């Protein structure tokens, strides 16, 4: 089951969700939406996608249903039986993704911060812990 | 021996970055700081300065503008202590910055200077730093 947070306050500028996690021996791929609500389907905002089997890491947004352009990052900062830290961090004109000590990738907002109201962490991922500072 | 630290931002500091600080408080320190500056000069206005002070116990926030410190705030006692290492987090948002001091947010400090002023950060004082690192 996807683990589901709440964003009490909502998400803006200077919002930092810390996701501190490992991966599984051998997990396939594990993601993190921010999501505009709580109903299947629902808008996602950010969706960060991390495939260990195919190394890639997607990221995209979705509306009505429907995926959109998809952006991709530079290599795999993930590996399989190691213990992770992700930050998001919401900024003006995006979402900062970082693991571990470095910035991995910046992804421009696509849907209004504002409607964003959960966080979805799902997929093959020991989750330790989500915080919203 | 204290290791200091400082980085210019060359094109500034925006909402949603995030200063994280980790280091040791070696057994007898007196107080150490993080300045967010205007400016490389010395005495330059500061956005923030941060001041745990572990020989008085309260931990200070204050900006000096026009040369000139504000009216200090305090923090809820002192999440420090001597012979111990920390991590901080100073967030900048659009109202301000929040100081997270291990894992649970301690203060918040409004803006009173522009931030696309902040052009600087440094560290001193009695602490030796692990790593400072902007994101
Ligand atoms: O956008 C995020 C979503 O991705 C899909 S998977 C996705 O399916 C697409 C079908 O049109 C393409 O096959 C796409 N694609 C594109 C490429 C591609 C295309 C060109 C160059 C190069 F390097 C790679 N490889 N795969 C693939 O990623 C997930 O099911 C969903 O859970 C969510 O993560």
């Amino acid at each position: 089951v996807p683990h589901k947070s709440s964003l009490p306050e909502g998400i803006r500028p200077g919002t930092v969700l810390r996701i501190r996690g490992l991966v599984p021996p051998n997990a396939s791929r594990f993601h993190v939406n921010l999501l505009c609500g709580e109903e299947q389907g629902s808008d996602a905002a950010l969706h960060f996608n991390p495939r260990l089997d195919t190394s890639e890491v997607v990221f995209n947004s979705k509306e009505q249903g429907s995926w959109g352009r998809e952006e991709r990052g530079p290599g795999v900062p993930f590996q399989r039986g190691q213990p992770f830290e992700v930050l998001i961090i919401a900024s003006d004109d995006g979402f900062k993704a970082v693991v571990g000590d470095a910035q991995y990738h910046h992804f421009r907002h696509r849907l209004p911060l504002a409607r964003v109201r959960l966080v979805e962490v799902g997929g093959d991922v020991q989750l330790d812990s989500v915080r919203i500072f």
